[PDB]
């Protein structure tokens, strides 16, 4: 429940690394990891790419003495408040990331740290994130449009729902913050469910309660409930994401304010246009009966009603998914990118 | 309702100055204003710290070009959506800016602009806000805590109040963001209420709907009303303030999540213990029957319940104020300022 410290967390992890930065000829280097430049500056965390024999790579670094200060407000249980850091959530992210090894997740490949810094060691997947964020979310660039094809939806989707086997069946993990961000493709059309960074082990298939990102967050969390399904909390973010993949744009969400993005969520019908429709205008094809049809199955308000991962992917519409739509969709991609 | 140009909407203030900035030896000046450094770097405006003859300014910096990117979504009335700037959001600041006169509330002394670039001079209140924020409410320093004392407390919110008579009877404005960074004071002991910048004109005492800052943010926002008593929602503002001034922390409020925020506000009881008891653990005097009772009439979760500003300031909690507390008060205030 509250683990204990890093050393005792990563004890029995088998590829714990000593840390060791140096120069050689002004190229920084953590334990042979080159560092070429930083790829996510985040509030606390950051992402840095290297390079270490021929391959690339995304090392995450943390920092026990910057996240320790940096404390909260949690629940009780005996009303005589509780105090948690942001170094408290983490052993449990470490915890999760010690535990999770799957082709359709990002599994870090060693960890190194003198138990203050902290750098997990990532395959880089070079073709980002399946969507990029600003003011709206887009593909490559903030200029021209474009939407992901839906043969290439359906792809993502049944690869992310299989990332969902895993977590929720096998591993007994809830992920509770999936997003766009957070979805990685490779060169070669591999997809990637990764940050666990909100993730919980579920007691009984329910999660804790309440915590992840306010726009992805279902219905459920607005009741009496106080516990939830963690397979339909992810099942509903997914839907999100496939809403945003659809749209380039959240459902009813959106900027100012979050009372009106909270009364909406969990009573409120969600608008089903046409790809561009609000999108028009910051620029100053389109979908089928079909696409909103398997769509609407992820997104019940009550989660008992929401569609199961199975019967996600085994419905009609994932059942002419062909990978090579993919594969060829994401190799463009990569010939798009490092031209900017 | 969706007034027109900037030149238009000033065309009729009596001190619109041309913008005129330059150098005199390597310090910078804005019309004879000498910039000294910037006090608060906002994301979209900012403060500037100036000198003319030997008086202290604050002029606030916007720009047209700046935030007229930086789109969102309103309402709609038509269903075909609405789009709105933040640079239309300013106009409706720039007309109430205009309108404001009262020796309660802070009031811009001249507009400086080229139509595109503008500066709003206003008095410098040396003393800053009464309480500052980071990751919690103090008053001069976060090392030392210090609550401020009763009397003064007094002094502060009948000086407000008095600001509200102001705007709400005399001008039939809403202030809409009533929070401590907001309630600026002099090195005299004078008290003002500023930042007009969610401020809206009332339609029958009522407002728009939903805006401001969460954490400040009344029942009534999360029922299924859509339309609120202006005066009411600017007094449960200061109430929390009055709240945030009694222990230095929100009240049910608080960071992480804000499902837990807004599950909260609508239905939960205030806790009310002493002074510092949400406050012993980040450190690692106390207050009495009446002043719980006195700030529970501005947090009645029913609005047409909530006090009155009439009846607040005849209240018999205020029938003690001595303004010599809050002269004091802020004379040694401003002593161990600058000694820092
Ligand atoms: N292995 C990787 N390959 C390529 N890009 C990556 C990789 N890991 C992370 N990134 C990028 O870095 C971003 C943020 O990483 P993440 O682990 O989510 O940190 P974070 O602090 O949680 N940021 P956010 O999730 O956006 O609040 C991702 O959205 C990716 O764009
Ligand atoms: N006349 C003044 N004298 C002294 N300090 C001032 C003055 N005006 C503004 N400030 C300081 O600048 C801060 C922010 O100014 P404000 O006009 O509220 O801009 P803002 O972008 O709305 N920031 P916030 O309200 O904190 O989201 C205030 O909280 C004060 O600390
Ligand atoms: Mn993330
Ligand atoms: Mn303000």
């Amino acid at each position: 429940g509250p683990l204990g410290s890093m050393k005792d967390i990563l004890s029995n992890y088998s590829n714990l690394i000593y840390l060791n930065k140096y120069v050689k000829e002004k190229d920084k280097y953590i334990n042979d990891y080159r560092i070429i430049r930083t790829l996510n500056q985040g509030k606390f965390n950051k992402i840095i790419l290297c390079e270490k024999d021929n391959k690339f790579y995304a090392l995450k670094k943390y920092e026990k003495s910057l996240l320790e200060k940096k404390r909260d407000f949690t629940k009780s249980n005996n009303d005589k408040i509780s105090i948690k850091s942001k170094y408290d959530d983490f052993k449990n992210e470490l915890q999760i990331i010690t535990d999770i090894k799957n082709e359709y997740c990002l599994t870090c490949e060693g960890i190194i740290t003198n138990y203050d810094e902290v750098y997990i060691i990532y395959e880089y997947m070079e073709n980002d994130s399946i969507l990029k964020f600003d003011e709206y979310f887009f593909v490559l660039d903030k200029n021209y449009t474009c939407f992901i094809p839906i043969q290439v939806i359906k792809c993502i989707i049944k690869s992310v729902l299989n990332s969902f086997s895993y977590i929720h069946n096998e591993k007994n993990i809830c992920h509770r913050d999936v997003k766009p961000s957070n979805i990685l493709m490779d060169k070669n059309g591999r997809v990637k469910l990764s940050d666990f960074g909100e993730s919980e082990y579920m007691v009984d298939k329910k999660i804790k309660g309440s915590r992840g990102t306010y726009e992805f967050m279902p219905p459920e969390f607005f009741s009496n409930e106080s516990s939830y399904n963690g397979a339909k909390v992810d099942i509903w973010s997914l839907g999100i994401c496939l809403y945003v993949m659809f749209y380039n744009v959240v459902p009813f969400s959106l900027k100012i304010s979050l009372v009106e993005l909270f009364n909406n969520i969990r009573t409120k019908n969600i608008e089903y246009p046409l790809d561009r429709n609000h999108f028009l205008y910051p620029l100053t094809n389109f979908l089928s009966n079909e696409d909103i049809d398997f769509l609407k199955l992820f997104l019940r308000k009550n989660p008992a009603e929401r569609i199961t991962s199975e019967d996600a992917l085994k419905h009609e519409w994932l059942a002419d998914t062909n990978i090579e739509d993919l594969r060829e969709f994401s190799k463009e991609l990569y010939k798009k990118r490092k031209k900017l």
